[PDB]
Parts: C-alpha cells; structure tokens; sequence
C-alpha cells in the first residue's frame, strides 16, 4: 500500500504515483557518473547528459548506450 519495504531492484526506486499506488521507477544515481556533458547514444541521438540516456536505456531501450561523448553529429 506504501513504499514500505518495497525493494525495486537496481537503478530503480519506489514511488508512490498519483492513484496512491506503489511503482518502482527509473531513477539512475547521476552523482555516480563521473562525465557530465553531453552524450551521443546508440540510437544515434544526443542525450543532454549520460543519466539522461541510462534513464531511457531503463525505461525504453535495453540495448541503448553511449557510443561516444559530446553531440551526436
């Protein structure tokens, strides 16, 4: 009924969305990634920084990583 020992696994934590109900979201620690501009994705677009594309990676794109640092061209 709450986020009470609600272990939602790696790169996830527990929130409780807005019909009150307890849902493991995506919400990768950015304060464990050590470069901070921007991303160029796998999926060939820009993510504005590395969290953001590990965000999308959990939440649509298993396969999604970085291919190389700065803009994608």
């Amino acid at each position: 009924e709450t986020c009470e020992n609600v272990d939602c696994g790696p790169g996830k934590k527990c929130r409780m969305n807005k019909k009150n109900k307890p849902r493991c979201v995506c919400a990768p620690d950015c304060s464990n990634i050590t470069w901070k501009g921007p991303v160029c994705g796998l999926d060939g677009k820009t993510y504005r920084n590395e969290c953001a594309l590990l965000k999308a990676r959990c939440k649509e794109q298993p396969e999604l990583e970085v291919q190389y640092q700065g803009k994608c061209k």
